């Protein structure tokens, strides 16, 4: 009843995730034309079947987005039973909201053609908004890395009872302090006014600035200099989504982080190779279980506490 | 070719931007049988009319909301050209994600159940998240207490150039970090662990709670406190949305506060009987000229 | 697979119809903010399951239509498989229509409400108008207290054999000719001008107003007055939903009535502590009934004229 | 900047209605395949104008609906501004509940066929039941014939002031306790238990059947009878919509009729050279103000 | 689970398809009123039931389309779990395009009707043209009579391995190339300008005139001709919808053809005693298999290119 | 009132386009993130406004769509009156159908998302189905490049009173069929079976082969061959859309083509430079003509 395919040719984390559901991924002949057009082709009957699509790591967001709309479209015509979109990283999750300014809300368009598409169910994790979950009118579960950075902070950081948990801006305040409270410690907030300003004490304590994702890396970079001269004892940054765009991997070599912690949402193997400083922490079980208990009717909601 | 209704009882607001428009309120029978199912009788054609629905005050949230679907209905239903919600107070706007609960999105639910009822637009004020907006495909003008605040602070507070602008929570951290760097001073902010937590400089500085909304009161009052333990030379709290229900007039009396600074979003003639703290700022010029750019197809940003 | 849930805290209802199904009701944090919003929240699990929500007996009409909207879309974000809203008495229902006016279609808008909230299908008893069920596109079951009202009839009125069904007003004359026809006796009717008229035959019989409803109770008061001077022998009211507001149980007690017959469709409890000719038919096992074969996929058909 | 179209044959009362309006019909290639698949070809460019379709009487039923439907959707897909279907006798309209049985409701079928098909707007006559217009989320404005039959009654029936207006059903109940209290007079019903039973009094005065619609004429005429038995003086059969297939015609001139009243909402010129007690009301004046009305944004209202 | 209705009284296709299932057709009390309206009632409960409609063959197009709309919405509001439409031959699908006129896509129309109705998938039998599926939104299954054809071909034509396949219009070309490869034949094509040219070689050889539609038979009756007056030796038609309307079976029968080969998808006995020339190929088969298959979750392609 | 806008770097036909209207294009901030991401930001106000957007030519295929998506949906939720997207090649086209595969339909996709985003009206040229426009409920017109081409062929070609249009391949034969019968000529197919096999006559006269679109050119360089070794005088191809990406150039060049006849609904500076019988017809009128014929509720048919 359970079927898994992958997006392109960036298969880790979807083999990953079939690996530990114990099936093979579905067969699609998946090719882009002379004329950038993506033609897909499931090899397999799809029809009265629980579907599941996990949306290709390659960097290209619009070519992603489509061959994912695509592979959606392709499944529920051929009858597919249920059709689950599995987006680890929502794109435009960061143009949700109008600012002020004639702006596009992206991530409204980009749920509106997930929607007409046919997906009948979203799964993502740590959507940069929450209220993005309002944007869809079929269900979304939104996964938190959260338990698992609970976890690697417990066991990498030795002085983690008596480190500050950082926000590196306004927009990170509630996320930080959540881990704050869990961890009972204290937290700090980084606005950047073109200069930054810290509110809360960091002074002889190691800092974790946390984030949900890190893209040229120049504010973390930045906030982390601001950290350690504030006094922090030596700085950690734990982001979700590792999208590492242009110099970040120059600037992540040149800060003074003690580590750059990212989940594998976005695959990092080629970034590791030219970044010593990162270290990877595998979700592909959280989505697998997710997978699983979707499929199954089973409490999702365990997972947003507990690491599976 | 423009009309202008109000919900139930609450015309006050209604009646001002009516009045700065140059327009009478639209004829309308609305009120409640014995068993609280709403009435309500449009007394006049709105055919091809440009008609806008001014959200009542009474205070009770579903009733209220209930009123302005049928409103927007009928005036749907009776061939309007375009039907505007004209909602300064958006109903349920906290409740706008699920927040790792088994929780309603009510947000999306109000923002659906006023586009299925036939709203082709709305006008709203100081929504408590930004990506309310999305909940909605048909177009949303967010107008902004902002600059009304700012002018207020230089207007009445002495020390302002020195002062620091204080969240009463952590979601609050954007706002006032806003409000901050347009006035070029400091922010704070305050966590409840319950114990509170202070992040940021207060120590003999006038310091300025902003919220965007206060309901009970019990957190914004809590914070007051904390702020003067701390040495803060006078305490203010901001409100673009004051609700003031329950314990909330007494509390803030019973508070430090040398003033508690609202908008008329919401009535609040009633409040400022009761509470002599309580400032108001009038917004009926923003909302009417919203209105009036809306209907002429001018630039409604300039009001940002 | 089954799940049960009420509204508010007027619950007996929803647990007589629990009970009925050998369930408990389903765990719900259901609270009013103190600006008057109500905030819910589902305590167990609801993924992949057949969810009926049950709407609240209590009597402020937006504030019943609006926890039950949000319940529905707690529901179904949270991924149940089906979600049936169970309303005994349909709001809004008398808004049917545009009369002439420049009136809403307020029972159009609720329905929308209750489509756009999530909701896959309806459970309710005698629609004021029958049309109603148009105003959706998901399926309705609309029950009848008529195989319940004929039973009340045959066991508590001696003469029913020669009794006469009257109608209250207009609307009422498709209504009454069935139960007429079903115990094959008399009907008659009774049209409002300030003035009543009746037409048809109540002389030296017991007659018997048969509504959908009663409100004020004006209309029903001023008939029995009526029907007596014509000649009727005594005069018994059965309306399915007794709403009893304002000066109800004042008209009541100072109306001329043998009885005034209602269902529980709405709590009548507190009602009848103040009005002695007040009895209640329990439908509480046509509702569970009702429930029990849609979830199973049985006829819920044999319920339009059996008494289960 | 208004365009007026006509269904397939029947185009009388279009023709009517345009001659009214000041306007000729527009060109359009409407025709039948051999294998009976309805083609339409609109022969002008409807872009950015205001289009009214008034549906045809072929009689068949499915085909007149299925023409409407292809043309309103070509106008849609040609850029009319706006497309209103004009719909004298709604389709379907009888089928507008289950009526206990596993019926479909057929007439909100059609309702949402419409919406698909791309109407903006519906104008209709007499709907049969008037929560049909709940069947729709667009416009629909339900014209009477009530103004124009109470007109025909106080003009053609000298003995009206003391009559009974008389349903030939329990459910036609509302329709003629309105006509009677507007003229002061009594009103019966009439019931099939068959066996046929009268409540109210008709003895020694005028009896008129009122009916939105006849059919078969069955009821109607074996209505007829029973009033005759009961001692009326004469008695008249007044239908809004008179479809009149089958038996019909024969079984009105069999029956007692003084008269019997329809509108032209569905043709009659046929019926009536075979039918001599059958008058007609023109129904083509009150259509083309609604037409007007609704395309100038004016008060439809008013012809209620 | 399974339930299988007809439209009509043109019930032989319906019930050689319910045979072939295992299946009495379900009880359908359905009778046209004296004014042209169709009136439907279903017999029995079709409550969580996999309905399948079967549009009926008589020739009136609306009368049927109607017809089998207000079946798909009698199936759905009494609470069908799934209704499919299946269509042998779908209506107005020649209307799929504005051809430079000011006409109606009527198909996109038709599709639309069915999709309100409350259709959740489509079984049809050789769309006019494929691109008719992406007229719905929901799933589409478009059956080819292609395998039972060259079947026919290979089983009755002796000469089939040098024989040209012969399209009667500029439209048919793809088609006709697909069978040509198949067989490993040649192709030809005719086009009219008031005169036909033909391209492609015939000369010598049989000749097959393939179409899906034969209307009023004008084309392939002149299409004839010029065969034979290029020297094909013999002319065969095959059409998957015979409608043959107005003269085509008097044109049929004054035509030079050997054979005219039509399948059931339109009910033929009628024409078929007035035309010797007609013979039939029953697709009961594939359409009993193809709803099976549905049902089942099973695999509906293996017909493409298989006769089962 | 008007207002045009264009997609991300591709300007020149949009500037085209603009400048036969006698205007400016419409200011936006449009770019791409160091991650890929498209940001547009509409730099002035375009409330009440008819606003058109002509999709850009970047060449790659999905950040153009995305790029025109977030334009109509940033116009849509700025007020704008109407949004209609201006398409010359209509994206993902070719995948218009299953083909017996278990494949998308992504030409219906696409269509949605057009709709979903919020286009009120699609201008395209030579859609490679014409059932295309049944994928969308608003108004899709398709103009035709036919006439411009048949121009060109009289203009430019010698011989062509007695000359063969041939398609090359079996679902081209509609296409090629109609530009032979208005010339009055004869047309021929190629189809491959591998080998190509030609059906009708090209001996000692002109091919001019003719199709909607050429990608890699694979099957057009073949297609030249063939008609070569049959006896074809001269060879030409007519392409509407002229993508010409891979090794395509190059295949021309190496190819017996006399000419290369492409519009400019995709950019071909670039290609031009690097293929010397390569020709350009401009179609830049043929789309301001629709625009200004669209706003102002004139006859786009005449373009036809």
């Amino acid at each position: 009843n359970i079927k898994i395919f992958s997006g392109s040719s960036h298969q880790d984390l979807s083999q990953k995730i079939a690996d530990r559901l114990g099936l093979e991924l579905g067969k699609v002949v998946t090719k882009k034309f002379s004329n950038q057009e993506t033609c897909v082709e499931i090899g397999e009957s799809v029809r009265g079947e629980d579907v599941y699509i996990v949306q290709s790591g390659c960097g290209e967001i619009n070519d992603n987005l489509m061959e994912l709309l695509i592979m959606i479209n392709a499944c529920k015509i051929a009858s597919a039973s249920r059709v689950t979109a599995v987006i680890p990283c929502f794109p435009y999750a960061r143009q949700d909201k109008k600012d002020k300014s004639r702006a596009p809300i992206s991530a409204k368009l980009v749920a509106n053609t997930l929607s007409v598409a046919g997906a009948d169910h979203i799964i993502t994790m740590d959507l940069h908004a929450s209220q993005i979950q309002g944007f869809f009118d079929i269900p979304v579960d939104n996964l938190y890395a959260e338990p698992a950075v609970l976890k690697w902070i417990r066991e990498n950081i030795s002085e983690w009872r008596n480190c500050t948990i950082v926000s590196p801006d306004a927009g990170g305040a509630k996320r930080v302090t959540s881990i704050a409270d869990r961890l009972n410690v204290d937290f700090a907030l980084i606005h950047k006014e073109d200069r930054m300003v810290l509110v809360g004490d960091v002074k002889d304590r190691v800092a974790i600035l946390v984030d949900d994702m890190a893209d040229t890396c120049g504010t973390i970079c930045h906030a982390a200099d601001k950290l350690l001269s504030a006094g922090a004892t030596r700085v950690y940054a734990i982001l979700t989504h590792g999208i590492f765009s242009g110099p970040a991997i120059s600037r992540i070599n040149n800060a003074c982080f003690e580590a750059v912690v990212v989940t594998n949402t976005i695959p990092q193997e080629d970034k590791m190779k030219h970044c010593s400083k990162i270290q990877v922490i595998d979700i592909s079980m959280i989505l697998a279980e997710a997978i699983r208990r979707t499929h199954n009717g089973e409490s999702v909601s365990y997972l947003f506490s507990h690491v599976p």
